[PDB]
Formats: C-alpha cells, sequence, structure tokens
C-alpha cells in the first residue's frame, strides 16, 4: 500500500561549547557544554509527530554518537526503521564553539557522507532536504517531490538545480538560498510552485506567476527549528487535503506557537488552528 | 595498608581534523576520533601492564565516559575509586587541528564537581591534576608525590612551597620547574625532585646533587611518555629498589612504549637496566 510522506534529512547533534573567548590558537576553559538534538529531519519529525502526521523518516546516523537521539525520538513514537544505523561511525555532529561576539562550527557528516539511500516503498510525497544522492532518487520516482536543499544548495551544479526544481511539485528556500538558486540556474522566476521563507518577516509563495506574502505573527523565543515547524504546518494541510494557502497559514501559526511556547509545552487543537487560519486569511 | 593511591584525570580528547580552522562560520571535519588519556588514565594503562597494585582516584561524567571506563575495566583496572556522576559529562577536551594550528576547548565537568575523600591508608599517594589536593595532602601521613603538571599555575606561591615541602618527592617537566622556581622564589629544591625534559631525558635532584639520566633514542607516539616514566618509577618503588633504579626503569619503559607501542619481562627489565648503567 502507498504511504503519505517519506522525509529525507539530517538527525544532527549540535555540541554547544560556550567559552569567554575563542582563541586564535591554544586552550580555553569551557564555561558550558550541552548537546542539542536537531537537524532537518529531526526538527520536522518532532513537530510533525505532535500533530500525528504520518511520515517515514529517512536518514543515516553513527552509533558512536547517536544512540541517545534515537532513544529519544523512539520514546516519542517516531519510527526509525528507515534510519540507517552505522555501528562504527559517528555523526552527523557539529561542534559549535561560541563566545557571543564570534562562533566556529566543526561539521562532521560522518554517517550522512557514508549513506547510499534507497527508497523502500511508494509514497504520495517525498521531501528531499539535506543529504546525499537525492537527485538520483528524485528522477526515478512518480511521487510529488518537494525540493528543500537548505544549506546544501552549493553542492548541486546548474543542471542538477534546474532539473531537481523542474521535476519538483514544490521547491522551498530561505531568502539567501533563493538568490543562490536563481543565480546558479539563471532562472529569474520559478518554473514550479515555490516557497521562500524570510525568518522574522514571514514567507512568500510563488504560484501562477504571482507572489503571495505571509507576514509572520510577532514571536519571542527560540527560533531554532522554526522552518521545520513551518514545514510541519504545510504537511498538516497537505495531509488534510487543504489548500497551499492554508498550508502557508498553518506553518506561520505553528512556527509562531513553537517559538513562543517551545515544542515540549506546545499543544494546539485543530479548532483553534482553523479559526486562527480564517482570521489570518481575512486580514493577511 | 595498600601500596598506592593515584589522583588524576581520565581525559577524553575529541580530535577534530579540518583543512583550515576558520575565524568564524563552519568548516567540514575530515577526521573525528577520540583519544582516551589524561594523567590518571595514561598511568593506569602502563602501570597495569606491569601488574603494579594501585587505586585510581578520579571523577568522570557518565554522559561521555562510559566507553573509557569499559576500556580500563577490560584491562583489569579497578574503577571503584573513580567517582561516577550520572548528570555530568567530562573531563573532555575538543581539539580542533589543521596541522599548522590547533585550538582546545577543555571541559572539566565531573572533575569540577568532585570532592575527593581518601578512603584507606596508603603508603604512597600521588597527587597529579584535579582539585586542590593540598587539604588532603596536609592531613595524611603517606609518602606524598606532588605532580602538579599543567595545573601548576592554579596554586599560590605559599601553596606550591607547602605542597613541595610536605612531599616525599616532587615531579615536574622543564617548563613547570621554571614556573615553580619563579612562583616560589626557590633556586633549588627542598625535597627530592625529578625534572623531566623529553628527548633530552630527565634529572634527579637529591642530596644537593643533580643526577642526569639521558633518554634512550626513540621514534613513535610520545603521548603518555611521562606517564610511562612514572609507571617505571613506581615499579622500582613497589619492588623496594632505589630511586636511581626507578629513574632507569622509567627511562626504559617510556622508550618501549614509544617504539614498540602500548598494545616486558621482569628479568628482561633487570638486564636492560644493567646495560643502561654501562652507557
Amino acid at each position: 500500500g502507498m504511504r503519505f510522506l517519506a522525509y529525507f534529512g539530517h538527525l544532527n547533534i549540535d555540541v554547544l561549547i560556550s567559552v569567554d573567548s575563542i582563541p586564535r590558537e591554544g586552550s580555553v576553559n569551557v564555561k558550558d557544554l550541552r548537546p542539542r538534538f536537531g537537524g532537518t529531519a529531526g526538527n520536522f519529525a518532532i513537530v510533525a509527530q505532535k500533530f500525528r502526521i504520518p511520515f517515514d523518516l529517512y536518514s543515516a546516523v553513527g552509533m558512536k554518537t547517536h544512540r541517545e537521539y534515537l532513544a529519544m525520538i523512539e520514546s516519542m513514537g517516531i519510527n526509525t526503521g528507515h534510519v540507517e544505523k552505522f555501528e562504527d561511525e559517528s555523526g552527523p555532529i557539529c561542534y559549535i564553539a561560541t563566545d557571543g561576539k564570534k562562533q566556529v562550527s566543526f561539521m562532521h557528516q560522518g554517517a550522512m557522507a557514508a549513506w547510499a539511500p534507497q527508497l523502500a516503498d511508494e509514497y504520495e510525497y517525498v521531501h528531499f532536504s539535506t543529504g546525499p544522492n537525492y537527485l538520483d532518487m528524485a528522477k526515478s520516482i512518480r511521487s510529488k517531490i518537494i525540493f528543500d536543499p537548505s544549506q546544501e544548495i552549493h553542492k548541486y551544479s546548474k543542471d542538477e538545480l534546474k532539473k531537481f526544481h523542474e521535476i519538483s511539485y514544490m521547491s522551498i528556500f530561505n531568502d539567501h538560498e533563493y538568490r543562490v538558486f536563481r543565480e546558479m540556474t539563471g532562472l529569474s522566476s520559478p518554473k514550479v510552485t515555490t516557497i521562500v521563507t524570510n525568518g522574522e518577516r514571514g514567507s512568500s509563495l510563488f504560484m501562477d506567476g504571482k507572489k503571495y506574502d505571509f507576514p509572520a505573527i510577532p514571536s519571542s523565543g527560540d527560533t531554532v527549528g522554526a522552518g521545520d515547524s513551518f514545514r510541519a504546518g504545510l504537511y498538516l494541510a497537505l495531509y488534510n487535503r487543504r489548500s497551499i494557502e492554508k498550508g502557508m497559514i498553518y506553518g506561520t501559526i505553528i512556527a509562531h506557537h513553537v517559538i513562543d511556547d517551545g515544542i515540549e509545552n506546545f499543544s494546539l487543537n485543530m479548532e483553534d488552528l482553523e479559526r486562527e487560519t480564517e482570521n489570518y486569511r481575512r486580514m493577511f
């Protein structure tokens, strides 16, 4: 039987290393050390799971570093059957040294660089975010493909970018990545329906040769994973067979609540979401 | 009464290899691997190969040190006096390297939450790196070996002089001995003192004399060379040999670990020791 969504991304661990001053060379004392479990797949999964959106998470992790992350998401009821587990690898893991006035990130792909993804079953939607060899999978399947390259926009050639975009049902970018895309490809406007997020300011939808703007709801809190909350709202709409406008609004409202409340203490009933969505729609 | 209580770090070095360490932003990690080390760890590994009876005193955070404990336990090293903090991580050092340059981010973690208590009576107590061990040292009647190492700077002028005066022996590398003399204002030692100087060997300051022990020409991994030397020193002390014997034992064991690798018969050591004496 055909499933709803296969979602491809990273289950990244950020090791946050807080120091007074990052030196040029030599040692410095770590004031605070803590991990943050995230990445493109992880942040989506955690929010999407809270809404009971069906999805098969596709990723690759190194068991030298990712045992606790796997245990956490599995405890939330998230199926890790399509997450490749490399016993003698570490990663994806990023060591982030910070003083406030500077930041240095040491990114170890590890397991994600070792992975040869294979699409198991047939899906209505396949979301390709960060990771290896996605265009080879994209080309061969008949699913509605969402192209979401994020920080990996630079690894694709001009023809790979135009190809992946043209075969996609929708492409998603942030403001910077859209400029890089247009520039790398030579496309002035999108060939397919395209979402361009713009952090605190909101997001835009390029569709039918027109640009529709979705202003952000004022928020105050942790913005880490706000894009993934937004994507979870989009899929909530798609799952319920709602309009893309509805999906943009759902994403906007959900991103806002997760920033303000935090995903742990965040609940939201569909009745509120729907009322808030029609209010938003009438106002703009 | 037990032979030795050895205080130090069970340090995990997270070696992060990159093509170039950036001023800001990200960089891809070419190679990522752990190295289990520290003063307590490197000593414990070598000392256990010679079956020297010691009680390792340390503090580790279970968030990061479970595979380290696993390794030393599989070598037969008892971790009964290694404090195990469930909520803490560390001691752990994140070392970013590009060949030309290096940056270290040291997290004491469990070592910063440790309040050491000395359980049994010991003949020898070796205080290397960790908390201010002077409060313990003051109270005990054991033969104290003061080995401040990279933490020489944390002790005040009076603390350095005190710890040194109460010690049976003090041990330093060349840099730490300079630091020691400048902070305390002492031109020469007050108690028997060993000063190591890598490839140039080591010196024993005893009875107002300096006895030089040139190193045995080696080529290999120098990580833990000083800790191997200390294991040879305690091998002679365990077998009731003289200090001169310990210096030679240390010079030979260090050399063998550099050349032959960590992963020696007592009769072989006794003959090699005799051959060292005759140049």
